[PDB]
């Protein structure tokens, strides 16, 4: 099941989130991406920052080599890190990701964040670079066939308007990948994006990995919310399946990270049931402006 992007390419609506903290051995990324493909995931989300493009690439290549999937069936996303915003560092950063994953192209290449950082992963230091020139440098990557589609991540409406109003724009972003879950449902930004034929893609849709680095151990646990639990019991699914289903029904493409074999196979059940309009309204009622990640921390 895919959504048609504003450049005519197709994005599967359920994506596999690949970030794991650095204590997790790099071999697990290879193993779990194999299991995600086996389970039916076809959209795989990575980034230069994640230090796993070699192993996620190896997984995709492994499953093409054995005839499980064709390259054209996989939608692979990477992201341009903030130390590479300067327009001349963009095409080289993408070629580096392609070398690492040994792929010929990415289906999607994102500006990871609107912040720019001193060229060199977090030097300790910022750097004024015009996100609109960072964008023309992405656009060429699409012209060059190295990214089928281009988009952004962690942009608000103003920062999207900066690219959409750019004089001489050739390619709109196809998406804006942002934190998005029932405690922070982004309903205004989503309406804006819909009006511009920009797909919102939700990350931390399951409430985040609650990593000590960024997540206050006191903060509410999304998947223990009594609404998502009441809906889980009502449908005989799980709160994580209700959280994912919610996004699919409001026209959001959703990511789901899991490094656990049963949970990876469970997540693909999101396509087996639907939420009623009253169910959707109850989840809508959860909105509380809770950010599990704050780029101001990292
Ligand atoms: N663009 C950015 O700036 C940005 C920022 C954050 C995230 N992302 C992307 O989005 C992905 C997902 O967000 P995230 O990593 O914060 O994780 P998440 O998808 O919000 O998942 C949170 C946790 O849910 C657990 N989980 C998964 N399926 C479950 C199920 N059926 N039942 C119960 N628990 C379940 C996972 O633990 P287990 O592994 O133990 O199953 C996981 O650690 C990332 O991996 C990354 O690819 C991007
Ligand atoms: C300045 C800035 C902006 C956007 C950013 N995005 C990420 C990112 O992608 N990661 C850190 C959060 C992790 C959450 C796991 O639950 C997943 C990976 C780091 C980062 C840093």
């Amino acid at each position: 099941q895919c959504v048609k992007l504003n450049d005519g390419h197709f994005m599967p609506v359920l994506g596999f989130g690949t970030y794991a903290p650095p204590e997790v051995p790099r071999s697990k990324a290879l193993e779990v991406t194999k299991l995600a493909i086996e389970a039916g995931f076809r959209h795989i989300d990575s980034a230069h920052l994640y230090n796993n493009e070699e192993q996620v690439g190896l997984a995709i290549r492994s499953k093409i080599a054995d005839g499980s999937v064709k390259r054209e069936d996989i939608f692979y996303t990477s992201k341009l890190w903030s130390t590479f915003h300067r327009p001349e560092l963009v095409r080289p950063a993408l070629e580096n990701s392609l070398k690492k994953a040994q792929l010929d192209y990415v289906d999607l290449y994102l500006i990871h964040s609107p912040m720019s950082l001193k060229p060199g992963l977090s030097p300790t230091i910022f750097d004024i670079v015009d996100l609109c020139t960072t964008w023309e440098a992405m656009e060429k990557c699409k012209d060059a066939g190295l990214a089928k589609s281009i988009g952004v991540s962690n942009f608000n409406r103003r920062q999207l308007e900066m690219i959409l109003n750019k004089p001489g724009l050739k390619y709109k972003p196809v998406c804006n990948q942002v934190e998005c879950h029932p405690y922070f449902n982004r309903s205004k930004l989503l309406d804006f994006c819909k009006s511009k034929d920009i797909v919102l893609v939700a990350y931390s849709a399951l409430g985040s990995q609650r990593d000590k680095r960024w997540v206050d151990p006191n903060s509410p646990v999304l998947l223990e919310d009594p609404v998502l639990c009441a809906l889980a019991k009502k449908h005989k699914r799980t709160p994580a399946l209700i959280a994912l289903r919610y996004q699919l029904q409001r026209g959001v493409v959703v990511l789901a990270k899991s490094y656990n074999e049963q949970r990876i196979r469970q997540n693909v059940q999101v396509f087996e049931f639907q939420l009623t309009a009253e169910d959707m309204k109850a989840i809508d009622g959860l909105d509380r402006n809770l950010h599990y990640f704050n780029s101001d921390s990292f």
